[PDB]
């Protein structure tokens, strides 16, 4: 038999033999375990209702994933501050600084990570549970993490379509490379999950367009969001059909697409969707680590542009997370810690190789 | 198109689409990169004729890996000494322990890592230059690595079935645990891969059976070599026929499983194939890794291990290595750096976790 979905069709999270058995009695209770249901809007409802559906949505995902990141805190101590810059077209751009407790402009320079989150670049925000405890507990392993709020598509970081967020990511990156001291830090990565893996990939490539490169020493991009291809199911990702409507589906996802391009012309464009990036795209990258999920339906495009990475002579690893719905990883660290600090760690250490 | 070999038989590492092409062009050059050929012996063929072959292939297995592992050493610097100790049964057993340049008993103690090597519990030795460059590499991120010379099936150190070098491995593992103050170690986790990952597998195991399980941490298993069933064609290990003669070739290793089990009494023993292991047998274990190569045909029986100890309520972390062939990450430092160190890194960052 087929995996998933492709061997049969009534297969879910919490009836796949692949999933781990803690994280689907997690998703069980959680009411996730069961195929998503079908949406009310797909990539051919209008802007506005797509627009509508996100923001509508979003405060319940908000309560959810805040509920999996707010029931504790990092084993060493960590501080957070807040920091507001100015974007390029002169918004300002709040920044989430976390980093040990004691670290200063006098201490030892630490390795930084500049996270990017996820929410498709349509909902969610920085300053959520989960994010805060991702960013809290990566820099409890020696790390500063300045986490960026950028504008979102929808939601009540609304209405910025592409390119508001990844401008305010990349001039977030800026910032932090020109304040390297100020910050006590030595090297620069880029890392995110889902939306957030399409921002620092995205982010990386406008270095290169914009000749800032040199600023970003590697890329850490987990399960990334960055085909857009959701409503066409296209031969090449099979697992968009293996594992639909595992958390993710691709009429729910196919209209989330809309807010972050309104008017369909970036489908092509890498700098938006960045599995349609060329090998010239990405040549003189960083490395880059790219981690997908084992039961993710955008797992493929995740391998697929790790691949392209490769072909394009960039320093490329590529992890699969096995027993995983997509970003788990990165969330359920009551449920899967040991997966969950696994993850961690290697942003970690992939931070620190880098100095 | 389904993947490797199931959508195209003529398909082989080097024309797989999957292949890191850094990997995929030594690989050429080697020779290794066009399917592996048919072997002299097979699993029908006399016992003693396994283990000639087997005897015979050791050399050419061993002048492979020796230039892929001499050609550099660790960025920072590594001690190595030996140690004799005497196995359960009288027989001496050399261990070569690595260490950071300057640890002694008074320094502030260090994880430990039991290597356990591969060459399918028949063939390689812990002097063999792959492997000593491993351990240092381990070693060098600040920890204490024990190689142990395990007695083999065949070849140079043979010819000694199961259960020699597990008992081997055993015996290495509880002296490393009765001398945690002399070698300025805190806690030990086996670790190795392939036939090295059957025999960390199986050592921890077997530490459960004899009541010491409590001296082991954590077990870190690398594309494990564990269900012994490479003559059949079992339908559910599909990446048996998807990679087959991707560097390995199943029915060679049909033929190489005899010197171990030479009277195929064991065929189904836990202790000698792991992936046999009951529901049962794995309850209690220590929290594992499973890490397996994306191209390798030995990928799916990893990974049936993988959530076998999940179904046992192990704590278990699955991982797959991408573009890689059988071990790849373990030997091809000078062509696959960033895939390599990222393993080392990943292991040195478990066993830190668990101390």
């Amino acid at each position: 038999q087929l995996p998933g979905r492709l061997g049969d069709p009534s297969m879910s999270l919490g009836t796949d033999p692949r999933t781990d058995p803690r994280l689907a009695a997690a998703l069980t209770q959680l009411g996730l375990a069961d195929q998503a249901a079908e949406p009310p809007v797909n990539a051919n409802s209008e802007v506005a209702d797509c627009i509508a559906y996100s923001t509508a949505a979003e405060q319940a995902w908000q309560t959810l994933f805040a509920m999996l990141g707010s029931q504790g805190e990092p084993s060493n101590p960590v501080d957070v501050r807040e920091e507001t810059i100015k974007g390029r077209g002169g918004n300002e751009i709040k920044l989430y600084i976390h980093s040990p407790t004691g670290h200063t402009s006098d201490s030892d320079p630490l390795p930084c990570v500049v996270h990017t989150h996820g929410g498709g670049m349509v909902i969610l925000t920085a300053a959520d549970a989960n994010y805060s405890r991702w960013r809290s507990e990566l820099a409890a392993t020696g790390l500063v993490v300045v986490g960026v709020e950028f504008r979102n598509a929808a939601g009540a970081l609304g209405n910025h379509p592409f390119p508001a967020g990844l401008h305010d990511c990349a001039d977030a990156a800026k910032w932090v490379a020109s304040n390297r001291e100020a910050l006590g830090i030595s090297t620069l990565i880029m890392s995110g999950e889902s939306g957030g893996g399409n921002l620092s990939l995205a982010t990386t490539m406008l270095a290169k367009k914009e000749g800032w490169l040199e600023e970003i020493a590697g890329v850490y991009a987990q399960c990334p969001y960055i085909s857009g291809l959701y409503a066409s199911k296209p031969e090449e990702l099979p697992s968009l059909l293996e594992n639909d409507a595992y958390f993710l589906d691709m009429k729910t996802m196919g209209a989330m697409v809309k807010p972050y391009d309104p008017t369909g012309e970036n489908a092509s464009n890498p700098l938006a969707w960045p599995y349609h990036a060329s090998l010239e795209d990405l040549a003189g990258l960083p490395p880059h680590v790219i981690s997908v999920n084992e039961l993710d339906p955008l797992r493929d495009e995740g391998l697929a542009h790790y691949r392209k990475l490769l072909k394009a002579g960039v320093s490329t690893v590529g992890r699969t997370v096995h027993g995983t719905c997509h970003a788990a990883d990165c969330s359920f660290v009551d449920v899967i810690p040991d997966v969950y600090f696994a993850t961690v760690r290697d942003i970690s250490a992939f931070a620190y190789s880098r100095a």
